[PDB]
């Protein structure tokens, strides 16, 4: 049914692995982008997320649960009560430098590409590319996010909780 169900999650993903901050790379979609930077912490079987954005030279983190849906490596954004809910996979990484991450909201994916650090290999720039494509998705529809301008902490003004 859902096209994410599709899609197989890293094997044996560990969370303990998984953990620490990422920078969002690229993102394919259907659907002005901000330096975007994750933060992941392990929470029982799921992941406690923030996300930090640079918007006009202001940081601002939204905290969010990625709960667990059972399969390793498959979690779930609450459906927030006003916007549907959000299945998220993560389906390649090495832990170490990269993560591929695919999304869905309303039946819609998406996928998007994390790092540790930049650049990015070249090889593994390529690979998210290919899953792209195979996503039924082009080359216009990547959006490569800012590589500089990146933030990651926030005053108590500027944190949305959805936990």
């Amino acid at each position: 049914a859902s096209p994410i169900s599709t899609i197989q999650p890293k094997a044996n993903f560990d969370a303990q692995q998984f953990a620490g901050t990422w920078l969002l790379v690229a993102v394919g979609s259907a659907g002005r982008a901000e330096a975007t930077t994750l933060h992941v912490a392990p929470q029982g079987t799921a992941m406690a997320v923030s996300t930090f954005r640079k918007l006009d030279g202001i940081c601002w983190q939204v905290r969010q649960l990625y709960g667990d849906t059972g399969v390793l490596g498959r979690f779930l954004l609450q459906a927030r009560g006003a916007r549907g809910a959000v299945h998220v996979v993560v389906a390649e990484t090495d832990y170490q430098s990269f993560a591929v991450l695919y999304l869905e909201r309303a039946g819609q994916l998406s996928v998007k590409l994390y790092a540790r650090s930049l650049p990015v290999s070249d090889s593994v720039l390529s690979g998210f590319e290919q899953r792209v494509q195979e996503a039924h998705l082009t080359e216009d529809q990547i959006f490569y996010f800012p590589k500089y301008g990146f933030c990651e902490a926030a005053d108590q003004f500027h944190v949305l909780d959805e936990v």
